[PDB]
């Protein structure tokens, strides 16, 4: 296994949502076989930033999911070349992005160069007017569309006076070894928390925990 049960994470996502221009970088650790994952996040330039940190925070890796013997792990069999991957968010009043992430591993260390760009938000809209609260746990589905491992996500951002703001995710995934055998549909049930933050989300530990399985118990 060129994987370790501890990894360290390095990261940097350049990115604009409405016009607005940011870099963030990231420093953090994960046990890839428990599925878990905390970073420490920092935004370098363009802060304070102007929207919700809650749209960002799924485009700060699912090699970091515990995945049962009986489901082929495409994404640790992908090391040490690592794998791409790239995602477009669809929010219900019109808000709309793209991200992408090319990861790497050098030795102990996941790079990740992250990409993450939003347009179409409406001024007075939750994302702009900073009132999202976190994200609800959810189901990613894992299948096969013409030959590229796909992931399908219906969940939703919990608001500020106990409303909903619904988000539709579609990742492709895409090992940059050719011949990583694909694996059959499965399931990731995804937590993902902010842990901490200070005033204007310039610095945040963020947490994810994710669990690969067949959709029985």
């Amino acid at each position: 296994s060129a994987i370790k049960p501890d990894m360290k994470i390095k990261l940097r996502m350049e990115g604009n949502v409405n016009g607005h221009h940011f870099v963030i970088d990231g420093d953090g650790t994960g046990k890839p076989f428990e599925g878990k994952q905390s970073m420490d996040l920092e935004v370098k330039e363009g802060g304070p930033l102007p929207f919700a940190f809650d749209i960002l925070t799924t485009a700060f890796n699912r090699v970091f999911a515990k995945y049962p013997d009986n489901i082929q792990d495409y994404f640790k069999q992908s090391f040490p070349k690592g794998y791409s991957w790239e995602r477009s968010l669809t929010f219900e009043d019109g808000g709309i992005c793209n991200a992408r992430n090319d990861i790497t591993m050098e030795g102990d260390t996941f790079y990740n160069k992250v990409r993450f760009y939003g347009t179409n938000f409406p001024a007075n809209g939750p994302v702009m007017q900073k009132k999202t609260l976190k994200w609800e746990p959810s189901t990613e589905k894992m299948y096969v569309r013409d030959g590229v491992l796909t992931g399908d996500v219906e969940t939703a951002l919990l608001l500020e006076g106990n409303a909903h703001y619904r988000c539709d995710f579609r990742t492709t995934y895409k090992a940059k070894e050719k011949g990583v055998k694909l694996p059959g549909a499965h399931f990731v049930d995804h937590c993902i928390e902010i842990l901490s933050h200070d005033k204007d989300y310039n610095k945040v530990k963020l947490y994810e925990h994710a669990v690969a399985h067949s959709g029985l118990p």
